[PDB]
DNA sequence: CCCGGTATGACAGCCGCG
DNA sequence: GCGGCTGTCATACCG
């Protein structure tokens, strides 16, 4: 096989690699790497070494890499630029691995592991590691095992074996019920004392070093709290054993609020699963505990056990050590169905970049945009300290707050990324500059055109059209890979339908599978000859052409990220190829695009309706049009259409064969206008909005920027069976919504839609008599708890001390002195309830660490003195008010008209 | 060392309030 | 104070 890295790094004059060589084997190397740097030259002095700009360069190798460094440093102060790939390690990996590299997962050794503590007196700090580690649970992907290390003696109590047998039962048998998919995979072991486990799993670790470590809040507390544990009780050098160059760093994460400490291992990379969710994921939730991310993803409820934590081994050591190894398993189960790991390995060898890095957009597209300079024989620019300034965004429409019945949305096709190749925008494209009229005269086609020989962007930026930019080159590569997979995955989905038909007349004799490839489509000469063979070799040739299917969306996905990645790279000054002019430009010829538009659709449906001056788009932001389409259902009129899938499919056929011609021929106009190099704003058909037909509801309503909802039938030309409600930034899509008002909000919005005034006010009347008898969770804000020592002033709040802070200091003053009540941690969300007058605290809400039920101690108050009234008001009331008079609706019975106006 | 725009809740300075 | 209008910070959303 072709030989692949795992590990990379920099130790003073010598680089430290781990990989997998030609046959198959583990193994590590140091070396003595000489790197090169290239400085601006005569022209009369030949290279072929050339920078982006398009002027000479000479290389510059140096026998040491320190020599290098020292190198800059000289450029600096004398006041010259020094090209080239600063990052030695990345231009290592580019040297040894100058090709495609295609990597075997099953050589790469990926371990997550989780550690118990038992802890009387709180959270076990990582930092100091005072309290012994109970239990290590470390799975092996190469191995298929679970690892288990268990202490039987400690100060906090002595313990018997745990029984593989018991943890097999279920629940109502005994408890722990450890699935039989792993039962057979755990190796345990027990331990007299803590020196004797925290030794042997340094020699295990030695065994088998990980190349990729995860796990779950790994890399704040597991890793931390093992390496300082050892370290304290055994010393610097043995603790230092983890890393396989024997080489640990004690780095201090910096933010504006709350600090910690991290221990990076060399020769390691740690994929911490939290941070690798809260990146991909793509969807924010109330809780990022493993337990609350189990029951999202996996459905398999709590992992329940009785008392508090820290009497758990002492009370029930069965159950202790099975929670240690399901916990492992859930983060297993997670990747399985997730595949993060599997993606950010994909990523990072296509970068060619050590794979930590893949949290970072900036270090991917760097190595990126690297590599295919180097093939082209060009040399990079140096990193320049751009000065921080915030830059123009996208344009949003100020909607009219109101009820829109029928609705058209119209989406633009990866609109920033697209903006970059259509007008060619580059570091090195830049041809010049021209004096710019306002926004609107370039929206309304007035102001001069800007160029006749250059592409150009409404902030005043010209690019070259004769030239192919590095920074357009670079994604349309990205956008052509896309495009190649598809021709991979959706061959073998055709070669897969007539495996079924295939399997239904068989002819058995002999298994020959032939050798071919799945990913290009088979011919007549093929396909003849394929059918006619053995059933039970049918089975392993629908096997392959099934890996070969997923394989091609799995690096498919993987561009897309790439792709969507790229805007927010060029945005940041520490991007090597950051411009604060390209960056607007891009921005605000967006920002023309979708007025531009906006003013096309207007025109076009004035014209095809014979009226002037109406606005049809009502809202649009950033890439998107919202088209109010009551007026062409009125053209026709509502009393002809026999059911509502009958003017959905008129409102589908009208858009694709009227509306996006219509649009397609303004883009082309702007095109021109503009001089850009491509046409490349391609605008398609979203979703179709409205009430079922012969009903009472409004189909849809705005509240203003940002905040509206839809009933939708079709999107994208797929016809929903049951219609789906598109609510955006309303307060049933924020966390910050208790869940039972986020549900019964939703219901009056789903009733308002579809329903009616009726029925709204049929349901809001119910809910009232009827809401004290729900779950208290439920009914429970949730906030983000930063600068909690901000406002705190000896325990009480200071000035202007927000209301999720005043709940955090009015639980320190109820659990005071109580170390067995769970603390709350800053960073860490938190569950808000308010509390009424003559509460037994001294404020007007208390709040508790979010995830969890809150502690016994004061539930027994807390639940009695909360205000439902206020709660309602707030929460529930309140919202909705603002859904009703935005949608000319009403909630109650009897509310006067009179009740509306902002009078004197 | 992923981008800027924009909402809601909540508190606090400030101006006119017989 | 009693509300009104407005600047401010904290938070969380939309692309």
């Amino acid at each position: 096989m072709k030989e692949f890295y795992l590990t990379v790094e920099q130790i003073g004059d010598s680089i430290f690699e781990r990989y997998i060589d030609s046959n198959g084997r583990e193994r590590t190397r140091e070396v003595e790497y000489k790197p090169s740097l290239f400085a601006h030259c005569p022209e009369s002095q030949a290279t072929k070494y050339f920078d982006i700009y398009g002027k000479p360069c000479t290389r510059k190798l140096f026998a040491n890499m320190r020599d290098a460094s020292q190198w800059i440093k000289r450029m600096e102060d004398i006041g010259l630029e020094a090209l080239g790939m600063d990052d030695f390690k990345l231009a290592y990996l580019s040297d040894t691995y100058n090709y495609e590299i295609k990597y075997d997962h099953t050589k790469i050794r990926v371990a997550n592991f989780d550690i118990e503590v038992t802890s009387p007196d709180g959270f076990p700090e990582p930092s100091q590691a005072k309290h012994p580690i109970d239990a290590i649970t470390h799975y092996d992907s190469i191995d298929d095992r679970f690892y288990v290390f268990d202490l039987l003696n400690s100060p906090y109590g002595n313990v018997e074996e745990w029984s593989i047998e018991i943890a097999a039962k279920l629940q109502e048998q005994g408890g722990d019920e450890v699935p039989s998919e792993i039962i057979d995979k755990i190796i345990y072991m027990p331990f007299d004392n803590e020196k004797e486990l925290l030794m042997e799993y340094l020699n295990f670790w030695q065994q088998k070093t990980p190349v990729i470590l995860t796990g779950w809040n790994v890399e704040s507390f597991a890793i931390p709290y093992v390496y300082n544990r050892i370290k304290n009780i055994f010393g610097e050098s043995t603790a230092k054993r983890l890393s396989p160059h024997r080489k640990t760093r004690v780095k201090v994460i910096e933010n504006m609020y709350g600090s910690r400490e991290i221990i990076t291992l060399f020769g390691i990379s740690v994929l911490d699963y939290i941070d690798l969710y809260k990146k991909f994921s793509f969807t924010n939730q109330p809780s990022y505990s493993l337990d609350y991310i189990s029951e999202f993803e996996l459905n398999v409820g709590k992992l329940k056990y009785d008392g508090p934590i820290s009497k758990l081994r002492e009370s029930n050591h069965q159950r202790y050590i099975s929670y240690n190894i399901i916990a492992v398993y859930r983060v297993l189960q997670i990747d399985a169905k997730r595949q993060f790991i599997n993606l950010s390995l994909d990523m990072g060898y296509y970068a060619k970049i050590q794979i930590q890095s893949v949290f970072s957009p900036i270090k991917t597209w760097d190595a990126i945009i690297f590599n295919s300079l180097k093939e082209q024989n060009k040399v990079i620019p140096q990193g320049r300290s751009h000065p921080v300034q915030p830059y123009p965004g996208a344009f949003v429409k100020e909607p009219i707050p109101n009820r829109y019945k029928y609705v058209m949305s119209f989406d633009l096709t990866s609109l920033y990324p697209s903006i970059i190749r259509q007008v060619n925008i580059s570091p090195e494209t830049i041809a010049g500059t021209f004096k710019v009229a306002p926004l609107h005269d370039y929206i309304n086609a007035v102001a001069e055109r800007p160029s006749d020989v250059y592409s150009c962007s409404p902030n005043g930026m010209m690019y070259y059209k004769d030239r192919d930019g590095v920074v357009p080159t670079e994604i349309t590569k990205v956008f052509n890979q896309r495009k190649e997979h598809k021709g991979y995955m959706l061959a073998a989905q055709r070669n897969g339908e007539i495996i079924k038909e295939a399997l239904h007349n068989p002819n058995l004799s002999v298994d020959e599978p032939l050798d071919v490839d799945y990913r290009f489509d088979f011919s007549d000469e093929i396909k003849e000859k394929i059918k006619k063979l053995s059933a039970k070799s049918l089975n392993e040739m629908l096997f392959r052409a099934q890996r070969t299917e997923v394989a091609g969306m799995t690096a498919q996905i993987n561009r897309k990220l790439l792709i969507n990645s790229l805007y927010g790279a060029l945005g940041n000054v520490w991007f090597r190829y950051y411009d604060l002019r390209n960056a607007t430009a891009i921005t605000t010829f967006g920002q023309m695009a979708l007025q531009w538009i906006e003013r096309k659709v207007n025109e076009y449906l004035n014209e095809v309706c014979g009226t002037e001056g109406e606005a049809f788009v009502l809202y649009g932001d950033t890439d998107s049009i919202y088209v109010s389409a009551d007026k062409i259902i009125d053209k026709v009129g509502e009393s002809k259409f026999r059911d509502t899938n009958h003017w959905v499919d008129f409102l589908d056929k009208f858009a694709r064969e009227r509306m996006e011609p219509a649009i397609d021929r303004g883009f082309r106009e702007m095109c021109e206008y503009m001089n850009n190099k491509q046409h490349l704003m391609f605008m398609d058909r979203e979703a179709i909005a409205g009430p079922p037909l012969g009903s009472k509801g409004i189909g849809g309503f705005w509240t203003g920027k940002k905040r509206y909802a839809l009933n939708v039938w079709d999107m994208e030309g797929t016809r929903y069976a049951e219609p789906k409600l598109k609510i955006m930034g309303l307060e049933t899509q924020k966390s910050s919504t208790p869940k039972a008002v986020q549900k019964a909000l939703k219901e009056c919005i789903r009733r308002m839609l579809q329903e009616g005034e009726e029925s709204l006010q049929e349901y809001f009347k119910e809910f009232e008599k009827e809401f004290r008898q729900l779950n208290y969770i439920s009914i429970a804000s949730v906030s983000s708890a930063n600068n909690i020592a901000k406002y705190d002033v000896g325990g009480f709040p200071g000035p202007k001390c927000p209301f999720h802070i005043r709940g955090i200091l009015t639980y320190n003053r109820a659990i005071k002195g109580n170390i067995d009540a769970p603390q709350v941690v800053e960073g860490e969300k938190v569950y808000v309830l308010p509390l009424r007058e003559g509460n037994p605290f001294g404020d007007k809400c208390i709040a508790w660490p979010s995830g969890t039920e809150i502690t016994d101690l004061i539930k027994d108050d807390v639940l009695h003195w909360m205000d439902y009234t206020v709660l309602l008001e707030k929460t529930f009331i309140k919202p909705l008010e603002g859904f009703t008079s935005a949608a000319k609706l009403d909630y109650e019975k009897k509310a006067s008209l009179f009740d509306m106006f902002d009078f004197h």
